[PDB]
């Protein structure tokens, strides 16, 4: 074992307990419902956490971490959590895209997006050559600026519904959304290996704060919420 | 060429040859049909033993096999079917689902669920240093165990439907999917590299006998079923 | 840096260009529209082309080139277009299907067929030992097969439609699917790194022809095609 050296390990744990016991207690929330409709929003939920958890246990002791070397050494990159968000956000615009109610079509749009930008990212991280990681860097974060759009301008415009709660709890989510994600691209140029401006240790830190507050957080409002009555 | 040595040659050819012409039959049966409701069960089945089939010749041959070392040795592990049973199953509970007739969100929830189960438990097979192997061998299984529960307790207490046909058909493919899948955990943890106390030898024969027992048995009495009429 | 060197390379850069125009263009034309069935068929579009992209990138400068050797040498494959093909076509064969308007069932065995068509193929590309290579090689294209006989046969039997354009429109679709298609396999069995017949520099401008014509083209005259009104 070796849970230990690589400092980051205080953090990544943490990010560990708090997934796991997130899905756990939308576990139970979820818990026989007449929701169906609601229900479906509860599996989506639930699921989301899930995967960050068994993932975010990889990435600590064994699996998710590489050696990318670029500019000139060797850099300790966790692919793992490519891979988490990959799957888990497609989930998420789903789960607001349903609260709202859209359209098949704008959907299936926003999924494609979202992968393209997320995996993209990821050939840029292992990409090796930190001037055209960066490059990649540029491409990716073009799409996450695309599917911003569509949330407020797109949904807002259509957020309307005759339930004026409906109406301000999605608001609440996208905003939220926003603000946290652009985070993402952020820190990863700055910090992470790239720029190698931001230390792994701070740079594991806020990162997590990220998912936790993000995937379980965006999660919790929405459930309680009235919008998934029941 | 090297379809020789490897002593398993002759059991994983022979899941070969029965999966191939199994996807072949169902072929058949599916041509023309009014079917629609039931053309949609067979297009599912047929696909299923189909991958079983190319998977299954690759692991014969060239791909499939590695060399996770672990404990203190080289162990070949054959990650091929890793990836055949991962599609091969969300597309199975699907079958069953919808013979049921459940909803959008009760399946959904089932799939994400079997997409941990398998990969997680691959993540393991990788993962070297085999007491780690062991722990997300536990957190695979727990999800299995989820998928079984809302399987019968949820499907059947659904199961109900005007048709007694449908109603005990379902039952029957319910029981069988439970049993030949409890086997695939407990094989796999004795067996394998891992425990490493069954041989190489006799673990791909039992594997083996599970898969074209589980996709072309069960493919088989549902599409011959009643249930998918015509 | 390196986007030079390997002859290809202009060619590749060509593709590009072309690529991410296009997006760019249908982009555009989608913008706003009551159209949401077409914009349905919109996005889908838009998707592709975007794609394949990203994808022409990566195997550009770094990412899309192995060294898989086979025969009696190192051969120069680019992987890459293996992935690009693999979701741009289940998104193709899917907009035909919409076009068309056929049904969940019939629609889900072409998209399984589709999946194992390319998968297989890139397995035989990585295989090693050009004979088995060509093995793979067999299964592969014997799936494409399948998929154009549903597409004339089962489609345009289908493709009756109240509206003759509508009619007409999916008439042209298919056929240049058909043709085009027929020449990918073609192409990679003689020329590429396994028959060796073709050199890279040829191989990689025919391939690129047909990327191009392909995706774009399809795409536009359909776009554009009164079937997606609006
Ligand atoms: C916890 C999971 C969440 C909600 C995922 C967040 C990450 C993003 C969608 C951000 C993507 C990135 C870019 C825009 C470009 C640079 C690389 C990434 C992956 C950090
Ligand atoms: C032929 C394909 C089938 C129906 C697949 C069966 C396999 C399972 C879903 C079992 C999964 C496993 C665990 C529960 C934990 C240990 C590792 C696995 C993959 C054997
Ligand atoms: C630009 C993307 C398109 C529309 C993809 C075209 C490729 C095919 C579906 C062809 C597949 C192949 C075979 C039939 C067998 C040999 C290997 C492939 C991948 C060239």
């Amino acid at each position: 074992a070796q849970i230990t050296g690589r400092p980051e390990w205080i953090w990544l744990a943490l990010g560990t307990a708090l997934m796991g016991l997130g899905t756990l207690y939308f576990l139970v929330k979820g818990m026989g419902v007449s929701d169906p409709d609601a229900k479906k929003f509860y599996a989506i939920t639930t699921l989301v956490p899930a995967i960050a958890f068994t993932m975010y246990l990889s990435m600590l002791l064994g699996y998710g971490l590489t050696m990318v070397p670029f500019g000139g050494e060797q850099n300790p990159i966790y692919w793992a959590r490519y891979a988490d968000w990959l799957f888990t956000t497609p989930l998420l615009l789903l789960d607001l895209a349903l609260l709202v109610d859209a359209d098949q079509g704008t959907i299936l749009a926003l999924v494609g997006a979202d992968g393209i930008m997320i995996g993209t990212g990821l050939v840029g991280a292992l990409t090796k050559v930190y001037s055209y990681r960066f490059v990649w860097w540029a491409i990716s974060t073009a799409a996450m600026l695309y599917i911003l759009y569509v949330l407020f301008f797109g949904f807002t415009s259509k957020a309307e519904s005759m339930r004026p709660e409906v109406a301000s709890t999605f608001k609440v989510l996208r905003n939220v959304t926003v603000v946290l994600w652009s985070a993402y691209p952020v820190v990863w140029l700055i910090g992470s290996e790239g720029a190698g401006i931001v230390p792994l240790n701070i740079e594991t830190l806020l990162f997590m704060v990220l998912d936790v507050s993000a995937k379980v957080g965006f999660g919790l409002i929405l459930l309680r919420s009235r919008a998934i009555f029941g």
